[PDB]
């Protein structure tokens, strides 16, 4: 148990902040902090903190505490035949996912790094590829323990006498108190692996038809990488992936020996056979676009996680950057069309592009994913953009749409008010919960959640 000054940031590295840092294995020792805080009532409160992976200001609190939930890590158990698993708050995704391998039991929800904590996904009720299929990270948890302002540990699930508390921790920011402990249900499966088919739309009228020609409910997992630097037809072209996981009997021989394993992430990636980058002479033109339309179309591709999940992993060494992630309701076609231009138009240009159509929402009045056009876009920082993203910001707005806490550091109270609706709702949870304050952080106070 040690308590540390600390200066914190999300991944996005701006708007640091100093608190002190708790970072304790000893659960009673978190109980102690919590209940101290709420004694000397109040101050400047506490909240808890994943593995850092949010990009904004989410998990740190500026002249108040922060406790490091890393250290909580057991696997109290996992059962093949309930597939429930029972963890500590602090287990991560990479580790949950390596221990339930061995019993055919998959990771309902995978967000694009493995890297979070069973707390950050609760808390920022994370989505993933199969968002469509399967919902978030919320709709798969059991029931957890909840560390409230009065010192008590609560025991939580989503149709208890406690759903209301329940359902407004999934994506309540660590602002309900801390996770202790939750069961999850995974997802059965006979392999590690997925069955894949890839196609390339040559713009983003296409992009938009092939994800609502029905196609969709096909595959259990989909996402697309879009342009959105070129000019139109150009713009919003993509590179799609979708799949299901694999079966034994449609793995080739070669694997179904050992249909569970999973594959060391490699000593050698692309940075380092091609140190030069991959551009030729025939990159950027009727060539090039042919052999991109050619390796990005394919039908039943075997993969595993790392070429199916982490396309980024095998383009490793390729800080001043800006996340930006909005959804667009469904219906709202023309007007997402229309954002996609804005961005285009803007003299901001951003390479790491996601499109992905995100399925049913869930009863979390604060959490981020509702049916629609998802994107994540990551702009230089430069002149302009500060007031670049708040335009963006107003049209998201006006079209039904959202900003995700997970990647913000930078909208506004109101903005974020009217984005969700039901805020008045989940706030008037939070203060039954926390009356005094105890749960703060600099996004509650940037956001008015406080
Ligand atoms: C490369 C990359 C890819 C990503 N891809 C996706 C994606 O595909 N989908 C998606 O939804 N998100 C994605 N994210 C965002 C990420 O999944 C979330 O930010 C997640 O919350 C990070 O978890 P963490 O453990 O790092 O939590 P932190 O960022 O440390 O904390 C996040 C929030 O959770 C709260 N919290 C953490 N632990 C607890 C606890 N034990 N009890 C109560 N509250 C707690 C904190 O108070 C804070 O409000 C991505 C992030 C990165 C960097
Ligand atoms: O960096 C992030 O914050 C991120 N957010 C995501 C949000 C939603 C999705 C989803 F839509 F696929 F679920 C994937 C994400 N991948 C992410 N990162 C991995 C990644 C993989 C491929 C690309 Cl073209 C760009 C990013
Ligand atoms: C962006 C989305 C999430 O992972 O999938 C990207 C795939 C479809 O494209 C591969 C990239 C590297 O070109």
């Amino acid at each position: 148990a040690t308590t540390t000054a600390t200066r914190l940031t999300g991944w996005g590295r701006t708007a640091p902040s100093v608190a002190n840092v708790l970072r304790t294995p000893d659960a009673e020792m978190i109980v102690k902090a919590v209940a101290r805080v709420a004694e000397s009532g109040g101050g400047r409160g506490a909240i808890a903190r994943g593995l850092g992976r949010s990009y904004g200001d989410n998990a740190q609190n500026g002249g108040g505490l922060v406790i490091d939930m890393t250290p909580l890590n057991t696997i109290h158990s996992i059962d093949a035949d309930t597939k429930l698993v029972d963890i500590d708050a602090g287990v991560n995704l990479d580790q949950l996912m390596k221990a339930a391998l061995p019993f055919g039991l998959w990771v309902p929800v995978l967000p694009g790094t493995r890297q979070v904590t069973v707390g950050g996904a609760i808390a920022c009720d994370i989505h993933g590829k199969n968002h469509h299929s399967a919902g978030s990270f919320g709709n798969h948890v059991r029931s957890m323990d909840l560390l409230t302002a009065d010192g008590e540990i609560r025991h939580l699930t989503p149709t208890g006498e406690d759903a209301e508390l329940f359902w407004a921790t999934v994506g309540g920011n660590g602002l309900t108190g801390i996770i202790m402990r939750a069961t999850i249900e995974m997802t059965p499966t006979s392999t590690a692996y997925f069955i894949a088919d890839g196609d390339v739309t040559a713009s983003l009228d296409e992009t938009i038809a092939l994800h609502s020609d029905g196609s969709e409910a096909r595959y259990t997992y989909s996402s697309a990488w879009f342009d959105a630097i070129s000019a139109p037809p150009k713009l919003g072209r993509a590179a799609v992936s979708r799949g299901r996981l694999a079966t034994v009997e449609q793995l080739p021989a070669k694997l179904r020996s050992e249909p569970l394993k999973f594959d060391a992430p490699q000593l050698l990636t692309l940075p380092d056979v091609f140190p030069n980058g991959l551009a030729n002479k025939y990159t950027f033109g009727p060539i090039g676009e042919l052999w991109y339309r050619k390796s990005g179309t394919y039908r039943g591709k075997v993969q595993n996680l790392t070429q199916f999940y982490h396309p980024l992993d095998m383009f490793g060494e390729w800080a001043g950057f800006l996340q930006y992630q909005f959804v667009i309701p469904t219906e709202a076609v023309d007007e997402f069309k229309k954002i996609i231009g804005v961005i285009q138009a803007s003299g901001h240009y951003s390479f790491l592009n996601v499109f992905k159509l995100f399925g049913p929402r869930n009863q979390a009045p604060l959490s981020f994913p509702i049916p629609g056009w998802n994107i994540c876009v990551d702009f230089p920082i430069k002149d302009g953009l500060g007031k670049f993203v708040s335009e963006l910001d107003r049209r998201v707005l006006e079209f039904g749409g959202r900003l995700y806490t997970a990647k913000d550091s930078r909208t506004t109270a109101e903005t974020f008010h009217a984005m969700y609706p039901r805020v008045d709702e989940w706030i008037s949870v939070r203060r039954k919960v926390d009356p005094l304050r105890v749960f703060a952080s600099d996004m509650a106070r940037r956001l008015e959640l406080l």
